[PDB]
């Protein structure tokens, strides 16, 4: 603090108290500004440890609502909150190095970083790795070039951009034209919730809004959901995966199951369906707008770090961890969320438990003699008899467009609820509101929802 | 030109609100602009006896008075736009908006060309309602185009945030001492009228109210200069206020620079000639991080092009000269309004509103008349042959916002003056009055929702957003 560095402007610290220049509270490095890192930032003791954060993102992103912003069901301001307003809350003194990680130096015990606003290392006693993971193309060529991921706010802007501009170009031709019709097609690759949600929200849009001001388009508007697996939402059970789907078909969504994208050309994509009666067919879906909401694959730094640790030499999906959520082959390092290969699903839920646990599990390290200095790694935490991480699952949701939603709850293996009608939609909202972090976000979310109830959505390509 | 396909102006849309006779019935009215002038007009006009085409680069309508509250996001930049369309979905007959911009006007050939910045490219008109606006004015002072931020459109907004937002960034990374850091933090608004004042105002409110809350250090060193050629601010009020205005501004740690001209605007600093009552040309260099230019409204090429292609508009300065029926002095079938019509009236919103609502009323009358069943001898003859009342102006009010949480206003109509004064008292009004005067349910709530939200929280000052 007060000095010159190699990270971007948003670099801040809070002066909440003051440090002893020559200091000893162990210093913890959080990687990321998302579901793990931020939740860990919530439950960590900011007094016993001082804490630095590295992510090139200075806000936090409430991903579950993400796909609903691109049609301006929600503004992108509503669903995000800047780290700071978290670290201001926090007790002791916290630092956001406003930049991205670049290499983990486990042996050299620092994390090397560069900013796209800048050979900088950074000190860490302990490392919390929560950078999460990017999406996977599966080298299906063209996706990168013509595709649209749906992972960060930019993408929400990027897609609205692309969609509208078609809608516009599309209007200036005749109904009889087919190019028009192609520009009005919309492929959403990936039939998990996000993609579904996306699809559905683009429907909720054509329908509820657009059709009013322009129905000649709205009629010709095509939305396709496309999924390798035999059903959408394979995380939900088969009963609802049928309803949800049938309902999407009711909303008018073309739902290509057991389909893979083989390649993405500019104006259409090559797709192969694999059939019940054994045979692979092919299709060709033409599109204006291609949202690629599928799968994941860990970042380079995470993977980079697989080499520089010996145990980590075969870590396929992400860093591998013990049941104290610690890197198998490090000690001072922990991986949570999506950069954390732990045989578990890679969701918000998972990551949130992962962080909470590890905060206590951390805080609860604060009264032990060995831990003041410095072999095998997990033997220390087995000894004092900490509890190892036990994932309490608690269901999964999905918006379906046109005001309905499947949903499921559980706690342990007791199913509280598992329905899927207007009732369930009207919960799903409440529910998500509940599971927000910040207030501002919540209320802003709430007002969007309200405003939409009494008026249209905001689909400006300007903004 | 009209059937289906074209190139320029992507937004062009039509509202099929009845069914179109091809060999068509009604006189075609051509409206230029999406602003006050042009949308006040739309709200009232009868689209049954008239077909209506709107030419504007801007598909929304901009709620000007609340503009300056957006860079800091007291309002969100969206909360004060409205796509044109949402008005034509209120109008009865057929309305048609092209997403293009009027380039030249061709009176006697009766066409107003368009070149969208996305594409004989001409348009026909029985009647023309010219409400394109004026642009801000540099007065040739130098670089303002280069280093300055106008405050005229939504973009102008985004820009000024980014700018000042980023300055905030770079400056954090400085040792307190460094002066430049201190400079990055200087903010110069040029202009004293309610815009400049409001800007200056809203900026500070952030700094005071919002910034310090988490970067207290920096707030301290931020400076907001308000430069002005004239004696006192907000000239258009009684002295009591336009002083108090000044007073209260300076309360809020604002460094006001009266009787001051800008001569030149360097990159980091702007060269200012201060001239005193006693007659002494002093000078001062003022350094700035962000430069806002809330002054002047000179008129657009289209408008000034059209002075040539007419005789009566040649040595007209402020815009198109207009008879009392708001037809151009010189041409018949062409009517000017709001800012781009030389009116002898304030170049303000309020004027433009009535200016176009009265043309609306008037247009309703003419529909009955027979002599406007030709035209599909002089300009104003049929307006006097049918005893048309001229336009006249009912100066309903004046208003401005200033202090951390304070304001003043005047609501007097027609020589009887109603309320006037300052304080939080009058703060709570400005709000109530400005919503009231908002031309959209949506807009009004969005804004409302902003203010509500804004109470329990900071404003959002996200730079890429
Ligand atoms: C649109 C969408 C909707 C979803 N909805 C749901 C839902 O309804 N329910 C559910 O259970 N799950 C949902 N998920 C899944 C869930 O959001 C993710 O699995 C979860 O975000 C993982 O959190 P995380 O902390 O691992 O990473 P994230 O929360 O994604 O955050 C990663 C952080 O690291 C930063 N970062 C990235 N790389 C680096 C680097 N090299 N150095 C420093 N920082 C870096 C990122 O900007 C970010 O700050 C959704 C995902 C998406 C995309
Ligand atoms: C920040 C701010 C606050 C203000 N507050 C107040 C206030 O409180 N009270 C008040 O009385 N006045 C106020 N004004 C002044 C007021 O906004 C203007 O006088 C008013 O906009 C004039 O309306 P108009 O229709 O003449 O022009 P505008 O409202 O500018 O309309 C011009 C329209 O034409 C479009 N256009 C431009 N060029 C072309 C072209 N070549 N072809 C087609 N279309 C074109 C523009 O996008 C716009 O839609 C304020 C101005 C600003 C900048
Ligand atoms: C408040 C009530 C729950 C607290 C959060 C628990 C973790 C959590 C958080 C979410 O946002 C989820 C979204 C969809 C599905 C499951 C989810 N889980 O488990
Ligand atoms: C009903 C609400 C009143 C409508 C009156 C419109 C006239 C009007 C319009 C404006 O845009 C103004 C901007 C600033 C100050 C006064 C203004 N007035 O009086
Ligand atoms: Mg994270
Ligand atoms: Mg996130
Ligand atoms: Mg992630
Ligand atoms: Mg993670
Ligand atoms: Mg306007
Ligand atoms: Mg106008
Ligand atoms: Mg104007
Ligand atoms: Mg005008």
């Amino acid at each position: 603090g007060v000095e010159n560095s190699g990270a971007g402007p948003t670099s801040f610290k809070t002066m909440k108290v003051i440090d002893p220049q020559h200091s000893d509270k162990p210093n913890v490095l959080i990687l990321g500004s998302g579901w793990g890192a931020i939740s860990f930032l919530k439950h960590i003791d900011t007094k016993k440890y001082n804490v630095s954060i590295i992510s090139p993102r200075s806000y936090f992103l409430f991903t579950p609502l993400l796909p609903s912003a691109p049609v301006g069901t929600v503004d992108e301001k509503s669903i995000i909150e800047p780290i700071v307003n978290f670290a201001l809350k926090k007790k002791g003194n916290v630092t956001y190095y406003e930049a991205e990680a670049t290499s983990i130096n486990p042996d050299r015990n620092t994390v090397t970083i560069k900013s796209l606003s800048a050979p900088a290392e950074i000190k860490y006693d302990y490392l919390i790795s929560a950078v999460g993971a990017e999406p996977n193309t599966f080298g299906i060529p063209g996706v990168t070039d013509y595709g649209h991921f749906l992972k960060e706010i930019p993408n929400s802007l990027e897609i609205r951009r692309t969609f509208a501009a078609n809608l516009e170009k599309a209007n200036l031709l005749p109904k009889g034209d087919p190019e028009r019709r192609r520009l009005l097609s919309i492929v959403v690759v990936g039939g998990g919730p996000t993609g579904v949600e996306a699809a559905g929200e683009l429907q909720d849009y054509v329908h509820q809004d657009l059709r009013k001001f322009l129905p000649a388009l709205a009629e010709e508007v095509q939305i396709h959901l496309v999924e390798a697996l035999p059903i959408v939402l394979n995380m939900f059970e088969k009963k609802l995966s049928s309803y949800a789907q049938s309902h999407l078909e009711n909303t008018s969504i073309k739902v290509h199951l057991r389909t893979a994208v083989a390649k993405v050309e500019e104006k259409q994509l090559l797709a192969k369906t694999k059939h019940e009666d054994g045979k692979i067919t092919e299709e060709t879906i033409p599109y204006g707008t291609l949202i690629w909401a599928t799968g994941n694959k860990a970042r380079p730094v995470i993977t980079d770090l697989f080499k520089k640790i010996p145990e980590q030499n075969s870590s396929k999906r992400g860093l591998a961890v013990n049941d104290f959520l610690q890197v198998k082959g490090s000690n001072n390092i922990f991986a949570i969320g999506d950069n954390a290969f732990a045989g578990l699903p890679p969701t918000a839920q998972v990551a949130h438990q992962e962080a909470e646990y590890l905060a206590k599990n951390f805080d609860k390290m604060a009264q032990i003699p060995n831990f003041q200095k410095n072999d095998k790694i997990d033997l220390l935490f087995e000894e004092n008899n900490f509890k190892p991480f036990k994932y309490n699952d608690l269901g999964a949701l999905a918006y379906l467009g046109s005001e309905r939603a499947i949903a499921t709850i559980r706690s342990g293996k007791r199913t509280f609820y598992t329905g899927g009608g207007l009732m369930t939609f009207y919960l799903w909202r409440i529910l998500y509101l509940s599971m927000i972090l910040s207030a501002r976000s919540r209320l802003k979310v709430f007002f969007d929802w309200i405003k939409l109830a009494f008026f249209k959505r905001d689909f400006f390509k300007g903004l």
